[PDB]
């Protein structure tokens, strides 16, 4: 195959000419950015592009410019192309290990001037923090060398081919390769160079190469920890080495953007507070090991640093390098079966994060990732995992100073061989515990593969040797969906090999063969508790624990019953929590046609929309953050499930169990939120709890002072105490009024003073309710009771198929009789309605009375349905009434769950209140489906302008209900397809279907399914 | 159910008043054509069209016109609707032997002249 | 490219691949074949050259070209190691088309198999036996 | 505004474009500069600031544009542009005079106009269609 290259078809061509992977460590002294416009052009595949031994720059300078960092799919009017999303299946032909032959090739060039003393000074590398997906460099016309791994960096010697004056660099960018194959996770498909460039000037005679740091502790109480510091220094003219560690800055330490980014040093004097210092001898190991007094422990909850200085030293006794960096005194271990940091097995309140930017993709600015994890931290999470490849190497300080728990993952993922497995078999499911099976019959290709060794085991040893030195970093992964076989177990072998200290993951790895954790996706609890019970003995031992690296699916409304998942961690040892697939939607900014306007419009694309051969489609789309990365309602309700201290209320009784794994609850003001005053709450230490007497409601824990990113008063944990039903003492007007009543051929009409009541006895329809100025009908398309609901993404793959197929959408009400007659006990009208309500071409439905009994200010109606037929659906999306609001409406109130919406198994982040619509930013999707219902909801209070209010409540029970004016959202891909009507209306109902995780998880749980059933349920409609 | 007619709902009531079935023979002599334009007027159900025992030709006269034989989903720009296709799935719900009380009626009138010696005759 | 012989000129109508296996689906092919043509993604096949071999004519022929590559949709495994030789003469070119189906997981069959060119301006009618 | 300021006057009349230079200090020698009508580009010599040059074309709209990206700006960035004045022509749209019957109805308050295809009320209390 010699019309595509050797190195793209060479699965151990890994590199050529690369430096040995060190730890990364930023200095502005050496380090100079390359960053900025450079010359570039597209080629078809690699035989078009010009050979670069013979490019003048003269020739380059001709180009058009691109800047670096970028993605060539990422320009000013998609010049090169668009981005392509597949989740499993691979955009190429399956031809082990060749790419296509027409492979986009793009050749970049620039200059850089050097000095006359810099080459006498200087070491001179050049540093790629990452390139997608390979590439050949080239200096001054001359071939430096080669590389692969598209999110590891990578660093070439550059001292033989410089010149004084102007240098040239030359880079040959190739998309696809043999790499590719292993490269394959659910994701945009994008390329270029998207991360920095660097210029690395190091000092020429000696000069710090690598460096390890590691913190154990010596003893079985975590007290004393010994300090290791390892240095490789390279060359001869040094002397020695200084260490100095300072006095440690508490981990309630307060960041901002500001300070995180920060990058200044040379002249900046680092700290003064002196704790250790150590001095290296004369022609001495450049390595040294120290005994340190009790220090202070890094943890997620208070990451406590310890800065050092290591200084180069000498002959003269002058300064020739110096590293400026942090200690994070912890220690990980597997220990009696659990994950361990300093002696304590810890909780996972964990997400999974891509690099993602609507508009540069995985060209992250750091701005934007800081962005992120204060984000995170103001929604209790503290652990994040890096799905499904390694950050920007200046991400992970961000991780050391904030305090994640922090899985690292290496760069391979082998999910496209199972495609076409996948298809071949009709495969419906995986399940966790069984679904590896189907990965070990294709496992060969690859993972299997004695071919592919040297790239697993670069991967492996690329992700472990940058990232060694962060504390927060406790687990190294081994990629993701990539089967399993004999270069995992090499993997396994080598990081063991190359950092003792930390453990090791692999989800692919079923039975932790060669991995030292178990690790399950998106299992059910009955799945969870079999492997639980299956690898706990007699004795009530475990040798390895339990995570979840994905779980509760957060594509679009949902995840539900994220409750229940967390009832399973607290409860058993054996779980050590999960992380939430995903932190944000995928989505790109793009220029929408829209299906309501006929206009262009800002949305957010996925799969379909840069009109792809084959792709994913929504599957993009599933982040607890939108495209733009701000919270949905699902990151709203996993902060609450996952709050760190629980607050009950009950029996004239606050109890407060503090539920962090290190920190207590000292920082932390309760108020009494009934009083506005704060409850003297004793200091509680981890698994603690307190009971406290008192009449409250209503409870918060709230930060005390700026600590870390979080801000005085920010809101930690709550809890109230359970409202009962109370019926709202509106007053019947009972008074005897007499009252025009015209029971016609078709029409029923009731007038009195103040009130007109027209119903259409063919249709079962309020043609107009007209109550003291306020106005509302029916809003009618078949039925006056209807059962749609635009399908969420989790309702896609099921529920919807089932509530389609049984028609659902197209429920009829067929009015059998209605009865007319006068009032009794004060009521002015009685008018009974009798019918079947079932769907076309179907024998299911409900035996129907409607009886609405008419008072001179409010309207009673007392509905029963009762489902009759052979052939029923398993369920229905929701039950209840449509009504049209009046010209006057204007705004609406309720006593109920708020601020946002609310379902059955995701509502127990909206607290109880009285909420106003004018208060609320009204949540939009991204992906146009069921939104804006309030769940439990007491009373609603809808005002109409200049006439009061209409009350509604439900007798016995709590009722749901949705305000809106917007239609066509089954219909809409992006938030401007929307159309919306000309008025607003009322969705009124009894019960509502879960939202559950379907779309990648268990169904919504048996408790929350809106069963096919009788229903029975009475409203009042009072008017003001 | 009385908002939807006895008749229609009862799949005894065939016919009233139809005369037996005999083999078919056209006649020229004794087949007069009532083809043509009729008056028409469509209604949502049979409880909004009118008691027939009542209607005029002077009522009726002022209907737009139908022409007889033809379907009322195959008119001049749809003015009655479009056909509606299935294969095996009922368009309506399935109530044995309840008909969907909204029922499209369409009424038909014409007149024709009468001789004094063809009652006679 | 191009082939002009004679005044008259011919070209490959080219998506993907010179040989290409797709037919719009009939009503009969709607519920099965169709559905198992498309989850084959029998409509993506795509040509890999990985070689072209150029030589002069021997025994009377001007030219031989030889061309070959896989032709196998894309994310599938599926395929033909495919040889395609021209021989070319003054007035004639003979098209030899090898192609040799490899590969796991593969359709039960295609709905056609063949060439695509697009005909020059001057084409007018047709005739055939 | 960017289009009052245009630093460069295109204007066309009989049969003619006028291109003049209305820069300060830069020559349009970075200019690329295209007939809009057939896409090809035209020849225009040098200009300096106040500068002008007559060329004869067929043409109706001429844009000018950046040839490589320069400063800020991008290859194919307009600077400016210039069109020959539209006239206004009557659509070819095809009135249907045949003699179709049509039902009148002039009625107390609303008058109504069928026909095949068309269905007109006007209330003539209102004026209102
Ligand atoms: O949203 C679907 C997700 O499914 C998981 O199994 C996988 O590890 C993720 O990378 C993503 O594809
Ligand atoms: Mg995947
Ligand atoms: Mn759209
Ligand atoms: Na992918
Ligand atoms: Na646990
Ligand atoms: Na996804
Ligand atoms: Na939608
Ligand atoms: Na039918």
């Amino acid at each position: 195959s010699c019309l595509i290259p050797e190195n793209l078809r060479n699965p151990k061509k890994v590199h050529e000419n690369r430096l040995p992977t060190r730890a990364y460590y930023y200095d502005q002294d050496i380090f100079e950015s390359l960053n900025g416009p450079w010359a570039f052009a597209l080629f078809d595949a690699p035989l078009d592009a010009p050979d670069a031994k013979n490019l003048d720059w003269e020739t380059a300078k001709k180009w058009s410019t691109i800047s670096v960092p970028s993605h060539w799919e990422l320009q000013e009017d998609w010049k090169y192309g668009k981005p392509i999303y597949t989740n499993v299946q691979y955009p190429i032909p399956i031809d082990i290990p060749n790419p296509p032959t027409v492979n986009p090739t793009g050749v970049y060039a620039r200059t850089f001037e050097l000095d006359s003393k810099s080459i006498e000074s200087f070491e001179h590398r050049l540093r790629f923090e990452g390139v997608d997906n390979c590439y050949e460099l080239y200096v001054n016309g001359q071939y430096v060398g080669f590389n692969k791994g598209s999110r590891n960096g990578a660093e070439f010697d550059i001292q033989k081919y410089v010149s004084e004056g102007e240098n040239l660099v030359v880079v040959k960018v190739f998309k696809w390769s043999d790499s590719t194959y292993i490269e394959d996770q659910d994701q945009w498909w994008l390329s270029g160079i998207y991360r920095d460039v660097s210029l690395l000037k190091l000092p020429k005679k000696a000069h710090i190469e690598d460096v390890r740091v590691t913190t154990t502790f010596v003893d079985s109480q975590y007290q004393d920890a010994e300090l290791s510091v390892k240095v490789d220094v390279q060359g001869s003219s040094y002397d020695h080495i200084n260490f100095t560690l300072y006095e440690p800055e508490d981990g309630s330490k307060v960041y901002d953007a500001s300070s995180l980014l920060n990058e200044e040093n040379g002249n900046t004097t680092f700290s003064t507070k002196e704790f250790i210092s150590f001095s290296t001898k004369k022609n001495e190991e450049t390595a040294f090991k120290i005994n340190v007094k009790a220090p202070e422990h890094w943890t997620a909850e208070n990451p406590t640093l310890y800065k050092y200085q290591l200084d180069l030293i000498g002959s003269d006794g002058s300064v020739i390098q110096s590293i400026k960096h942090h200690v994070g005194f912890r220690q990980v271990e597997l220990k009696d079966g659990n994950i361990t940091v300093n002696g304590k097995d810890i909780l996972f309140r964990g997400v999974n994060r891509h690099d993602h930017h609507p508009r540069f993709g995985r060209a992250v600015p750091l701005d934007f990732v800081v962005r992120d994890l204060i984000l995170m931290k103001k929604f209790n999470i503290n652990a994040v995992r890096n799905s499904h490849y390694p950050n920007h190497p200046k991400v992970y300080d961000l991780f050391d100073k904030l305090g994640f728990w922090v899985i690292d993952e290496a760069d391979l993922e082998t999910h496209g061989v199972q495609e076409p497995f996948n298809r071949h078999t009709n495969l419906e499911a995986e399940y966790p515990d069984t679904k590896n099976k189907l990965y070990d019959v294709n496992a060969h290709y690859l993972s299997d593969n004695p071919e592919y060794e040297v790239a697993y085991l670069d991967r492996a040893s690329q992700l472990v040797l940058r990232d060694v030195n962060h504390p927060s970093i406790i687990i190294w992964s081994l990629g993701n969906e990539a089967c399993y076989g004999r270069n995992h177990k090499a993997m396994y072998k080598l990081i063991k090999q190359l950092d003792p200290t930390r453990l090791v993951h692999y989800e692919g790895d079923l039975n932790a063969l060669s991995a030292d954790i178990f690790s399950f996706m998106y299992p059910t609890f009955e799945i969870m508790e079999r492997w639980r019970k299956n690898h706990t003995d007699e004795n009530g031992k475990f040798e390895k624990p339990l995570i979840l690296c994905e779980y509760g699916h957060a594509m679009g409304n949902g995840p539900g019953s994220l409750k229940e998942y967390q009832e399973l961690f607290y409860k058993e040892k054996f779980y050590q929590g999960g992380f939430i697939w995903e932190w944000a939607n995928h989505g790109i900014e793009f220029e929408d046609v829209s299906t309501a306007d006929g206009k262009l419009h800002k949305a957010y694309a996925y799969g379909g929309d840069f009109k792809e051969e084959v792709h994913d489609g929504v599957f993009i789309m599933d982040g607890l953050c939108n495209s733009e990365h701000n919270p949905t309602p699902g990151l709203v309700e996993y902060k609450k499930v996952i709050e760190p201290v629980h607050i009950k209320i009950a029996h004239g009784s606050v109890t407060i169990t503090n539920k962090h794994d290190f920190i207590t609850t000292d920082h932390l003001l309760f108020i009494d939120k009934d009083t506005g005053k704060t409850i003297d709450v004793p200091s509680l230490k981890p698994e603690e709890s307190v009971t406290i007497p008192s009449d409250t409601t209503y409870v918060v824990a709230v930060l005390k002072d700026d600590a870390g990113v979080l801000k005085a008063g920010h809101e930690i944990a709550w809890g109230q105490a359970e409202l009962p039903l109370k019926v709202p003492d509106f007053v019947t007007e009972t008074a005897e009024k007499a009252a025009k009543i015209n029971d016609g051929k078709r029409y029923v009409s009731v007038e009195s003073s103040g009130l007109h009541f027209i119903l259409d006895k063919l249709l079962g329809k309020i043609e107009s309710l007209k109550v003291k100025g306020k106005e509302i009908s029916s809003k009618f398309e078949g039925s006056s009771i209807t059962f749609w609901r635009p399908p969420t993404n989790n309702d896609e793959p099921r529920d919807f198929k089932n509530w389609k197929k049984y028609n659902i959408d197209l429920m009829k009400q067929n009015i059998h009789g209605v009865s007319v007659e006068k009032g009794s006990n004060g009521s002015l009208a009685v008018v009974t309605v009798n019918s079947r309500i079932s769907p076309v071409v179907f024998y299911y439905g409900f035996e129907t009375v409607q009886k609405y009994t008419i008072f001179a200010n409010k309207i009673n109606l007392n509905t029963s349905m009762k489902l009759t037929g052979e052939y029923q659906p398993p369920d229905f999306p929701r039950v209840g009434y449509e009504f049209w609001l009046g010209d006057s409406y204007e705004s609406f109130e309720w006593l109920g769950r708020g601020p946002g919406e609310s379902y059955p198994d995701k509502k127990e982040s909206q607290r109880f209140g009285l909420y106003d619509s004018k208060d609320v930013e009204e949540f939009v999707y991204d992906y146009p489906q069921e939104n804006g219902n309030h769940t439990d909801t007491h009373f609603l209070n809808i005002k109409f302008e200049g006439a009061g209010k209409l009350s509604i409540f439900q007798k016995e029970k709590p009722f749901n209900f949705k305000i809106s004016d917007e239609y066509g959202v089954d219909e809409a891909a992006h938030a401007c397809d929307v159309k919306r009507y000309g008025r607003h209306y009322l969705r009124l109902d009894h019960a509502i279907h879960g939202v559950g995780s379907e779309a990648c998880g268990p169904a919504v749980l048996d408790q929350y399914r809106l069963k096919a059933q009788d229903f029975n349920f009475e409203f009042d409609l009072a008017f003001e």
